[PDB]
């Protein structure tokens, strides 16, 4: 038996009888490729491509990265209605409510549940924060500057799963049989095999070096708010909270830079400087099939993850700077744990998570574990917990996402009142900020990162929005600066990425 | 400040005043390189090059890999005397006892102790098992078939340390000032900078793909012993042990294949099939400076590791197959822990380690920890402990190595009597088998793997030797088969490596 | 300084200025007394006396036991109104709502918060299950056979705290200054000192032996329900639950024996046979000041405990028999943990506890810890968790008790619907069964046990009521038998206690 | 079946056929007795009686205490020869080496190995430190002031085991059949039953109160050494150690008080003030059968414990005062753990224990566990480890004791050189100091405490000897004071015990 043995026609036939999506796979040895080099080869920065990587706690890359090698097709929204970009067949849900359209698409395109990597195919993309407008009634005071759709999800059928442990890549070409009929079976197989052959040959190409140097210039950028305007918004919210309007609210503002630097170069600097449990680079296509814009992020927190029937969330709140150093690091931990206020803030969000999940999980299954423990990241440590529940009968991964959306850590507690306050105090619509980036795979799983520490790159401009939680005793300047600094991590990376050069050049 | 900023001449001068070795370094971003691809670029399978990688427990690659980019020069042994291959200056110790020669070389070439990767430069290579002949009196019954020198250590001055976490490579060109005088300082700097520039440009080159497929054919190979001859040697040793000659002894035999496959290709298959905490590929040069032979291994166990004054060992003994699966896996662990015999065998080796270290560590510092706990590897689990001691005043990393040499896990308990028995029952001299591969870095640290699960590749022939511990109740056939199977892991990898082809070719 | 130094008049004066209750204490060495022997000496089975002991997990007695040495006075209820038995002064709250009467009594008689044992004085007694009728509207179908008051709490001012670790007894005579005025200070001191002197001299007396033997005869007793009647009640409740009326409900029935055996003798057999974290013996006085009845119990579970501002509960649900033995014991634990149904039942009660406490604790302080872990008791093991919260501003220990009352483990989930169902299916009012026995100390703390595994002993009759949780898949006979057996533990103890004799007599 | 059911004649007969010692037992309920009260009743301070109690870490009394109710007979030493006090039959080993005499006695009187408490019968008493003179050659410079025998062990055949958990006492009358013949079986039974009946009736008696008060006067006492003499001995030993004569040595001196206070009263004050894992009170008889002297102690450390074939030791070294308080307590622990010197001292003693046990345990069974962890006692914390080994084939509990004797913690490392130094610097023979008190039970187990924090009380005088470990950097005054203070704990207790009075008397 050969390593790169492709799925047999015989086996594909059997699978095609059972489900409307059949992955056809081929594993190769790729010990001289990294996720990035493989992306370069397989995707080449093309519209509808992506790379997803993961460094738990910003320390140690996990086993898998996933590359999208060209999705001709994406489900999105235009003038409040669900529409596909690129061509799909007659049976693909279109028009109307986009969430319902997405719900039916996922009901139709489920697969078996084998051996496959965690993500081998599915709907991959984002939900804007402003998708929440369709789940909760909110005022419409802030202006929609960026004009992004509520969602856009690639139908990602050609996927390369890079296994860092084995040094292998598993190539997947999924046959999508929308109409569910017996017809075209053998055609579907050969088509899938041909897409495998394309990815394979792309992997067969040589590559020039990107071995490089860069410096870290301070970026020049535009802010929506001065220290004064921001500090006063914070004081307003501190007043609301003291009165009992909410326990906590997460205001933000937008910053911007003009730049023509490739998105991947920004990804490269983020990966080196702020590795995180959710790294992503996504080229979002337009109706014409060129790149409308690019999303580059390194996010520290998932909204939700769904796996084998269970939805899980990881509320994160409470911060100290990592120690400079080792004795100081432990003082700081004992201090965060002893900070009763922050303990309380964290617990509020843990309860909010319990409730969110309560909406779609079977009663008596929603539990908290590893409650309020410490996690170290590259530059800071936090309190963290796990909330996990069994998806209720007939509930879906998408129900888990909508039930949790948006993260309490990006809105507040209680959530609606906090969103309301956010809308009162913020100049523009958030767009992707506080939304999610992630996937819904055909087997029923899902993983979404909160869209923070992220740049959206459009027509010569890069937007980076950042914020931070406000509580009873928050100080306006302190919050302004903490927020700006979060943003500068990304802005700094863009400025760095612009200096990328071959060493001694 | 630029990422690839090279060490300044000004700083080098100061360092040169203080020590006879001064590393000159340059860090680059190399997010599209793997250790293997970097090796290909920097070393290109040349004589005197190496790659060292590490996967703890065969699961999760550690942060660092180290590439040797061409050592013009190596300390070894010819006709019982210490000699350099390639050219060294007048002050480099030569002739006589090779251990003393190595001892003085290390005393001379120490560095400061900064920021550097774990290995940034030093003496890198092997000690044959038969080096033990110079530390203990042994009979000379077995024939020296392979004729390897007791040691050979590259003077590895051009090193690339690959950081998987940051995606960076730190290039080091060490200036070796043997004579210790003030002269040539500025020349030394420019020379080091030029070696950096060579490695840099080598990294700047493109590379063809090695994306590949392979199959796993059963190899045809030669064995020194039949099941009958081997089973009877085991029964002999079981008799000695029952009488109280020793508690345990580790006999082995040699297997061989003819093959012309590149060594790196064998490394590639080992890396995929049997990842381990010590992977190595080493091209050992001759006096002419071509490759005399190649060592390729994936070893599960260190002899000793020395770091910031402390020597540490990790005795490993007791085995079960990993579970097939998860419930079975736990039964097996409860079983190994409950196996009083194997507990005893493990404890014997732990005590042997305590004593070995007692020879060179300050009294009242040699401790055992994490005693006799379980570790899972890809295919098996073992009992494992830690023995660690403070190196006694005026003792060196090399004293730690010789004090421990050879591993009890490859000889037995008590060690000399076991070696004696090994010599009575084995046909040929072990050569590298049961020796070590590793390094002694200029800062005083050291890390050596036991040389097992290793192929030595010379003039169209690949040698793989394997064995296993014999105790009171060992069965001859069982031990024959367990030993042969250990060997076949490597032999299988050579046969696989021969099928390596571009997919669909 | 003498060990038995009594509090000084000078110090009492200062304390009397600050609070309406001033404990006057004297510590003695009592290394030849047990809690029982001390009780015999100090209380002698008199009306208004009690003994409280604690064996955590039924294994290892805790440090403290507490003896009440004659409370002349108790707050209780007659014809729905709050009344004192024995004489109290004009300022002591009487008439009306008994809970309000108890609330004001505790507000009045608070102390400082020193050095004192956990309980040094306070209101000590019970709340009937049927006290719940004043916090929730319930139907009145079942007949009130036993006619107990909703509550009765001794004003326990003479207390002996027995310290098993030191072998000492700390005697406390609390001066209760209801009117709050400066008058009678020096009189109060001498009175307290005289009560100390009485307890002291009582401790000074000799004692006859109770060294003893006993056998374990099967008791003859009366049951309210046959296996058929009980099994059918269980099936009824299983039907309600399947329909979604509740998740769980805890029906019980009453058993009875005629006996004239002293209550302490029953306590003695319980202590030997079913030691528990809450042992109690209480002699409840009547208006005439003789014993109306006696309560003897060994309870496995607290309702709530309040200490230094925090209320804590320990939901317990999920059972296996302890192992017979040690390998079997671990199988059983792995099994209980793996029992998803019982996990769910336990989680329901944990959530119910979170909510109960939510009613009186500051938001963002009610947390779960040590979630759903195993505890071993003498004969069974359970799942157990901790729910703890900060009492909200201006909330009291009594608010914690009422907020939790009655235990979900004795009612069900959700609680009211379960109580409703209990009332539909049960013949008589529960009385003390499912109520609590415990104390509210003057410093603000509280500890109450659920009143189960308890005998109420009145006019030649002993009542023991027992029950068990019903869920979706409960079997009628199994529940009948499990319930009866719980009861027989107490009934067996009464029958044993009747055989108590000096050995060979 | 009755609780106090005595062993049947039928069962005794069967047992008598199998072993020369047959315990005849009767369990009673004794919930109004403490170990002390039971001792008073059963032993009444008579010669040849004892009480043994245990408080692990000086916190929480363990389950069992053991009372010896009159041993008519003891194996001891007079003019270097083994002799019995009181009458024994012809077959009882006498004359000669006392250790051999004790060895054969134990070989003869073994029992089965059931249900019994940990100690139900055996040889109970002490070994003097100076017993070591028969296992190692030592100089004879110091004068033998106290003139104690090398050993004296009661043949303790009437034992009461007090179970604090159950509140029960298990009475044991062991039938000792020295001659091993069939004769007198039925006589032996009735005799044992009569001894049970005596203990039973003694338990049946009443008792007066000992409820009491006491003060803590500073005792006036005699010391062998001034601060100057002691500080200079310490400096001498510091010099020897610096030169490498030993790593550590434990000098001591003797203190004395005249007092006529009962020994039990001293025990009572020790029990309250310095509870420990080994409490003992022993009345040592003379040849006339009156009390020769009394031993009262509270020891923190076992020499060795032997149980079901395994010998175990618990080396203790490294000290801090407990924290005053809770934050300070943790600083102190982090500090002791970080004290590399004390770590080393502790490790030396751990190794010494490994070796001691190596002399009598099967190779490959002697292990260390729970290495060098912290234990809190009432006033101090220490580092502590466990060393445990399997007794070698044909080795006995007594071999374990002699192999370990005396504790390294009371001698030093290496042990002989330390003893030698002790003998050079100490005025008198140690006697019991640094010896052991404990038992060897008939089933093969053993438990011995190091004889420290102990008073020996003879003819109106109480001796208390104390010392402490000397190392490289010890200070003379500091050690003098630490030693004196250890002694004063006992001396203070004697002075306290003299004030014992009924409260207000
Ligand atoms: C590291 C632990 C083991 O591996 C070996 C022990 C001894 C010899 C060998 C060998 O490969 O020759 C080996 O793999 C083992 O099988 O116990």
């Amino acid at each position: 038996a050969d390593l790169a043995a492709t799925t047999s026609r015989e086996d594909f036939r059997l699978l095609a009888a059972e489900h409307r999506v059949v992955p056809v796979t081929r594993k190769v040895l790729a010990d001289s490729e990294t996720p990035l080099s493989a992306y370069r080869k397989l995707a080449a920065n093309r519209p509808g491509t992506f790379l997803l990587e993961s460094a738990e706690n910003g320390r140690s890359w996990s086993r898998w990265s996933f590359i999208g090698a060209g999705a001709p097709t994406a489900l999105t929204v235009r003038e409040g209605q669900a529409v596909w970009l690129g061509a799909v067949p007659k049976d693909a849900p279109t028009g109307g409510d986009p969430l319902r359209a997405l719900q039916v698409t996922l009901e139709l395109l489920a697969t078996a549940d084998p051996g496959l990597p965690p993500l081998s195919g599915g709907m991959v993309g984002f939900f804007a924060y402003d998708m929440v407008r369709r789940l909760e009634r909110l005022p419409e005071r802030a202006v929609d500057d960026l004009c992004l759709p509520d969602m856009l999800l690639l139908l990602a059928t050609d996927v390369a799963a890079v296994d860092h442990h084995e040094g292998t890549i598993t190539l997947i070409a999924n046959a999508v049989n929308w109409n569910g009929t017996d017809e075209r079976v053998d055609w579907a197989y050969d088509d899938a095999v041909a897409r495998l052959d394309v990815m394979t040959a792309a992997l067969g190409q040589p590559l020039p070096s990107t071995v490089a140097t860069f410096s870290r210039p301070e970026p020049r950028h535009r802010a929506q708010r001065t220290v004064e305007e921001y500090g006063a918004i914070v004081e307003y919210l501190v007043d609301q909270i003291a009165a009992g309007e909410a326990f906590q609210v997460v205001p933000s503002q937008r910053f911007e830079m003009d730049t023509d630097v490739d998105p991947i170069d920004v990804y490269r600097i983020l990966r080196v400087t702020n590795p995180s449990p959710y790294m992503y680079l996504l080229q979002v296509p337009n109706s014409d099939g060129a790149v409308d814009f690019s999303i580059v992020g390194s996010s520290p927190e998932a909204l939700v993850t769904v796996h084998e029937g269970w939805a899980t969330t990881h509320p994160i709140a409470g911060t100290r700077w990592r120690g400079r150093t080792d004795d100081e690091d432990v003082l700081l931990e004992k201090e965060l744990l002893a900070d009763d206020k922050e303990r309380a803030e964290h617990l509020m969000l843990v309860d909010l998570g319990r409730n969110d999940l309560g909406r779609v999980c079977t009663p008596g299954t929603v539990r908290v574990e590893d409650y309020s423990h410490i996690e170290r990241y590259s530059h800071v440590m936090h309190l963290v917990s796990t909330v996990t529940g069994k998806l209720g009968e007939g509930r879906t991964a998408l129900d888990a996402v909508t039930a949790c959306f948006p993260a309490g850590t990006l809105s507040g507690a209680p959530k609606v009142r906090a969103m309301e306050l956010i809308e009162e105090v913020e100049k523009t619509r958030r767009g992707l900020y506080g939304g999610v980036v992630g996937y819904l795979d055909f087997a029923g799983n899902a993983d979404f990162a909160i869209a923070i520490r992220t740049a959206l790159m459009r027509n010569g401009t890069a937007y980076v929005q950042a914020g931070g939680g406000v509580v009873a005793d928050s100080n306006g300047s302190y919050e302004y600066n903490e927020a700006r600094n979060k943003a500068r991590a990304v802005l700094n990376a863009i400025a760095a990425a612009e200096t990328l050069a071959a060493p001694g050049a």
